[PDB]
């Protein structure tokens, strides 16, 4: 007669205390912890609540998790007990096509477009917000919150030859009506995958004005949307949007357009209705979709019993996780093991202890910064408090976790704009990341750039020094900056020749300086000034490369 | 054998005379009450009917609460037996739209709206009521009764330039039909979510003429309207009436649009078909949502076994919980535990005792207005007759409280109109909260005025006085009020330029007086007089400001 509250299959006892999964001869043993013997082979100290079935809330039992008698396709860190096993999945645009509602085979622009899990942070400090900003549960965004929102910026550069006016080269007038198409896939940035029905993102232009709302049929997919995995898998034909399937195409009146080429970007918020979900049978040991239990019902529980935190190491993709963490109020919720901000970094994401420092892959763990909401700010200035310590990297180790909290472990190195992205950081980052120069041609520029800080420059600016200091530029447009293109080999790799017309530069004298500049997304334009200087005259361009004419070829 | 005749988990011995949920180790104890122990740790003294299952009558068991097995959406204070845990939803319209019914780019009206759940109360004592209305559960409406209904109010100041007559603004002759649009969102006040099917609310004109019907089709939502939570989450975007989802627009003649340009007002009548009701299951511990257990079904029973309050403190906003109050005729609901006005207001509020005192946050219990119905007087009067006392404040832990009673704490300090709303406090509070000058200038002013107070004040007057005695104001009309804007810093932040052309005040001498005033909602007007004053002349204005020209800037 074990004990076994949550009739999980783990005892009490090891729940409560301590427990692992291990394999004797090719059987699997579910022993308790023995700092001995088990800490050598390398398992891990599962500790999870006697009283619940899955302490995560989430459709995974913590004996099916850490013994592996689930979803093979849940992911790895939410094998863990503590570790909310659900779906993240928002929509990225590749790219778009711009033209006019109906002899039209050059009066169209293709660009490309660069999109980014979004979380959207409050603002300054004088915003005209609405008096029900102060009330309960009213307005108080508090922050971040739960929902997917995803950021598409559209390339501002040229494709074809001197194009010029996004407005006439389609040929757009106040009577006319241009018409929206692009290219899209559905990616699961979750930890838990989808089986079916797929969310309905609407697609919003500024603030308010929603273009059209993408609700692609249930049931026609049967692929499956796992985590870390693009919908249309990224070796396929991604999904067109009002480009068959559809009626009635997407309109956009000029004033509308207009705002488009103005901040050249649209937003994806897309909802959390994920399918059904896909549990395993102790019996057969088959893993089959219970047309009863679909995500819809069984997330809002793990929201409310999990401490959410995002980061964004492993890429300055802004990663989201939730951890079992408990809550006073809850009697059962208070069954739930005690989670400390060290341990849940440990297992949430991968930071690990070297030789005794807190690092994650390498970065060390001051190297980010912790941000959190008005609530959770103060239940943990408040554990500041009893613990007397002003530098919080110190008690990392004894800051606990309750239910309902939300974190933001963000890279330090960066600025990040309203949405927390990856902007562009200090100079003396964006040159020590140059430093590697391969290949030197009065063609182009070979380095083994940063795959991450690259991710932050909007483009380069190209020109020449005179010995006694001129400032002549071949790339001179706002536009004329695209030209880093980057190599399979892991090396990006810069063109000079894409804007001085297909031939190389120009060495007017072997004792000139070839000058190379970067631009971050943060200081780089979109559009000519008030007048109309389409020039890298006023931006805030970076030293990058800097060498003589007789050094290159 | 030990006895549990509810069969809910929680013994008889327990359930009558006291107990409370407590976690040893990591397991949870449902111990008895001990004054000892107990009192210290902080737990709470539940006592609920030992015959019932769920003593409020809603879809969770004493048990599920109290121990913490349930929805997790289910609001905190409601997690106990003695409080109703259900849903109310109304409807707030952000603002709208007015136009012309079909070059039509400058010929419409954008102005936004204020809504809020109204509570109807009865009329003065000469009001023409059909010889009904003195019958059996005939049109004893009673005061106030169960049913959702939100009054907005529409923005009446200027947005565009110097506008005039709403009419023709738009181009409305006797012979023209003008259409009505605007953004809403669906709020969840209860305690308890709704998951799927959605309220069949109604939008009213004046007091009979319903202009049109939104009842957004059913399961087409998934996502949940938890407890203090809108709709389409706060921050997403805003649902649309008769703007696409729909083929009959919104139709109102000439006569009605008048009366819309009079009272600038209209009203939500919503219904109660909420969806079915999401419950915990012993087994898994999974919460699903069961097709049987269907909240129109589970609501009434509730609406009949409980003592209904509302209450005013949280914020200016209208609140309704029902407490598990006995009955004497229902043998069954004698069994439910004797409820006090006291402890009710413990509960199912938030009210707490300090040093002995009975205050809700700070606001002692004596600054609120008691108001009752019929019935619920009396039974309280002859409460009173037979405990010798006139001031209820005094014997209030002793004032016992019967289903179907229904009561109206609401704060003293402000004044309120039929429909109970906030409209204006007397002048010593007014001038009270803007006690505070943060940035003094002739561009504007900045307060740390009241979040509460301010939402009685529908807007500003500024005016110069001479040193002898002149009256020149620079805002002098009905609708150029609207100048107080809020920071999202919290203070409340007044702009003179709005209403003089961009430009600053103008100081002709800098020993003359600046004068600022407020207008409370009750006294301030929304249209010219009989003949077209459109001027601050005949408006009950307060002295708000009042400094020099040398004290500024
Ligand atoms: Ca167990
Ligand atoms: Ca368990
Ligand atoms: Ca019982
Ligand atoms: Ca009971």
């Amino acid at each position: 007669t074990v004990p076994d509250r949550d009739n999980d299959g783990i005892p009490d006892s090891l729940e409560v205390e301590g427990y692992t999964v291990d394999v004797k001869n090719k059987r699997t043993f579910l022993s308790p912890w023995i700092s001995n013997i088990h800490e050598k082979k390398g398992l891990t100290k599962y500790k999870s609540s006697p009283e619940k079935w899955s302490t995560a809330s989430d459709p995974y039992s913590d004996f099916e998790k850490v013994t592996g008698r689930i979803d093979k396709n849940v992911s790895p860190e939410a094998r863990h007990p503590l570790v909310a096993a659900y779906p993240i999945v928002h929509v990225d645009m590749e790219n778009i096509i711009l033209s006019k509602n109906e002899d039209s085979q050059t009066r169209t622009i293709s660009k490309n477009t660069s999109t980014s899990r979004t979380h959207t942070s409050e603002v300054h400090g004088n915003a005209e917000v609405h008096a029900s900003f102060f009330d309960i549960g009213g307005s108080v965004s508090a922050g971040f919150s739960n929902s997917n929102s995803s950021t598409v910026a559209i390339d501002h550069s040229l494709s074809l030859a001197g194009e010029r006016t996004w407005a006439e080269t389609m040929g757009l007038n106040t009577a006319d009506t241009a018409r929206l198409n692009a290219n899209i896939r559905y990616v699961n940035t979750g930890t838990a995958p989808i089986y079916n029905v797929l969310p309905t993102t609407s697609l919003v232009l500024g603030k308010n004005q929603t273009l059209a709302t993408i609700k692609a049929k249930e049931n026609q997919l049967s692929q499956i949307l796992a985590p870390n995995n693009y919908y249309p898998s990224k070796n396929l034909a991604p999904i067109a949007l009002n480009a068959q399937d559809s009626s009635t195409p997407i309109t956009m009146n000029y004033n509308q357009f207009l705002e488009l080429e103005k901040t050249k970007q649209l937003r994806l918020d897309t909802d959390q209705v994920y399918g059904n979900i896909a549990t395993y049978n102790f019996e057969n040991g088959r893993v089959r979709v219970d047309t009863g239990s679909n995500w819809s019902e069984v997330l809002p529980q793990i929201q409310e019993t999990t401490a959410r935190i995002i980061f964004n190491g492993k890429d300055l993709n802004l990663v989201e996780r939730r951890i079992a963490a408990v809550n006073p109020s809850d009697p059962l919720e208070t069954t739930k093991p005690d989670m400390t901000l060290k341990e849940a970094l440990k297992i949430a994401f991968g930071f690990n202890e070297p030789n005794g420092n807190l690092q994650y892959q390498g970065k060390d763990i001051t190297e980010f910064d912790f941000n959190f909401d008005q609530q959770t700010s103060q239940n943990i200035k408040n554990q500041l408090a009893e613990l007397n310590a002003t530098n919080i990297y110190t008690v990392l180790d004894k800051i606990k976790l309750n239910a309902k909290m939300n974190i933001l472990i963000r890279d330090k190195r960066f600025h990040y704009d309203r949405n927390n992205i990856a902007v562009g950081a200090d100079e003396s980052v964006v040159k020590e990341a140059h430093r590697e120069v391969i290949n030197s041609s009065t063609e182009g520029l070979l380095l083994n750039i940063d795959k991450d800080i690259r991710k932050i420059l909007s483009g380069y600016i190209v020109e020449i020094e005179d010995t006694e200091g001129l400032k002549e530029v071949i790339n001179d447009r706002y536009d004329m900056l695209n030209i880093s293109s980057l190599r399979q080999d892991g090396k990006t790799f810069i063109d000079f020749k894409k804007y001085n017309d297909k031939l190389p530069l120009y060495i007017s004298n072997p004792n000139y300086k070839v000058n190379v500049y970067a631009v971050t997304k943060e200081n780089t334009i979109i559009n000519p000034s008030e007048n109309g200087d389409t020039s890298t005259n006023g931006i805030k361009k970076i030293l990058i490369f800097s060498k003589k004419g007789y050094e290159i070829g």
